[PDB]
């Protein structure tokens, strides 16, 4: 009949289930930028690039001369002289930005009047080479690829998913994400899409994550981990101290308000997180004590 | 857009079932075990052909034995047979013989062959297999003291190796599938199943106590067994997968609105298992659809 103790209550609810995964980390193919040429054309200049440095944003990335675009560049130029009615000038305007010039070079020349030699392309978009080391001269064809760049605002990780436990997730914050190479402050989660193709060696869904990058502390390829937390269908929950057994026997602590104690059966469906949860025995409400110690 | 060599699929709710297999070594249950104690002291003779594991075919000879003081009462009473002690009296010993420790079935042999009784076979419990015991000819025991021990075969146990994220989502036998390399044969029925809430720490792993029907005998354990299990999900809107169809960033199937004229309608996909396919969002309930369908543009 002691009283230096402390009180537990019974309660209803579900557990929850820890799983660190293995996460290799990517760059995502949407904020990503490409330069193509508007029509064939050749090539001049190409700076000190390699295929991945550091683009500060719309900068140089090589000049280039085009033939062909000249013949009628120059054609029209001569109907500002041996008066040619307006709309016939502008008819092959439109019939230029069509092949594809540049809108800022044409104002150019109608107005500095010297035809259009060669005209530079500069990068869209802040961030990192790929693809691109092609220089010198060379011969292009329309819209031809040249070069691209990768943004790294934001990022990619991709947890490999069991179905079986797949559909126990359906909220951001049973994610947290952690990584060897930085532990350093957060690692915050922008949104969470799980890409439906099941891996068929083992039963994996491969789980996008596209993370907040705004430091820049993280390239691709590296290693991270993913502490993902599911959870159970709610049972009899009690603290696991306040539970006793070493054979058959299992169950504890009942206690009637009337700080009268007794001995109740109880079986331990399953135990997890230092918290136990009873199959039966017990009663949605009732109270049990951990932490106690009495005598016989 | 008309033919009609078709099949009809209709859309509905429910799970899907994740198949998964499974490790499992199998196990004597340490329920089904025997040991034959003695009475009291005594001394022995015989004891069978019989070596440290064989197998008892149930109730049979271990070895008979001869026992003392047993004979000091059970000469008494032989007396009070012709000594007119009423029935009251002679029975009041029987009783505090059978107490001792004493064949019920000797007893009669007793009262019938009348002959004292002289020694006294026992006999095993339990079909089984012998571990234990190899002790024979003629020893000194004492009281309760072991003498051989046996162990059941009639149930076996088997342990998968769960993980208790998935732990809770099984409560029914028949989700378990039990196969044996070993064993191919007929069918591995599977007496009652339950859990030992130990968490392995290793991965978070519970055991998975299986009884399984061992009759004909076939399994002896450290064998090699697997477990195809099936697990659930909560309820969404399935289709045959036959009736489904892309190949890019398209995906949709499918309607067909009773005036038999169908059209293209959009639908998301959120897994698939098992041949059908579960959609996040799309379709309807109970919306019509087609597998093994076949027709022109
Ligand atoms: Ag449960
Ligand atoms: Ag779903």
């Amino acid at each position: 009949q002691n009283l230096g103790v402390k009180t537990a209550t019974v309660t209803r609810g579900p557990l929850t289930f820890a799983q660190s995964f293995p996460a290799n980390v990517s760059y995502n193919e949407y904020q990503y930028a490409i330069v193509q040429a508007r029509a064939a054309g050749f090539i001049d200049k190409v700076y000190p690039l390699t295929v991945g440095d550091k683009v500060q944003k719309g900068t140089p990335l090589l000049d280039l001369t085009i033939p062909d675009w000249v013949e009628a560049q120059s054609e029209y130029l001569l109907l500002r002289e041996t008066g040619g009615t307006a709309t016939q000038t502008e008819g092959i305007l439109e019939r230029l930005r069509l092949a594809g010039m540049p809108e800022a070079d044409i104002r150019r020349l109608i107005a500095t009047q010297k035809i259009q030699t060669r005209f530079t392309l500069k990068a869209p978009i802040d961030g990192v080479i790929t693809a691109f080391d092609l220089r010198a001269g060379m011969n292009i064809a329309k819209d031809n690829v040249v070069a691209k760049i990768q943004g790294m605002d934001p990022v990619w990780v991709t947890a490999a998913i069991p179905e079986s436990i797949a559909w126990l997730v359906k909220d951001a914050s049973q994610f947290t994400l952690t990584v060897p190479a930085r532990p350093d402050k957060t690692l915050t989660i922008r949104k969470w899409t799980l890409l439906p193709g099941v891996d068929a060696a083992t039963r994996t869904l491969q789980l996008r994550l596209e993370v907040d990058n705004a430091d820049e502390a993280l390239k691709p390829g590296m290693n991270a981990w993913l502490q993902l937390n599911t959870a159970s269908e709610p049972m009899l929950l009690i603290p696991s101290q306040a539970l006793i057994d070493t054979g058959s026997e299992q169950r504890v602590i009942t206690v009637d308000a009337d700080g009268r104690f007794v001995p109740k059966r109880v079986a331990v469906f399953q135990a997890s997180q230092g918290v136990t949860a009873l199959r039966s025995g017990l009663a949605e409400g009732e109270k049990v004590v951990s932490s106690g110690l009495f005598l016989i």
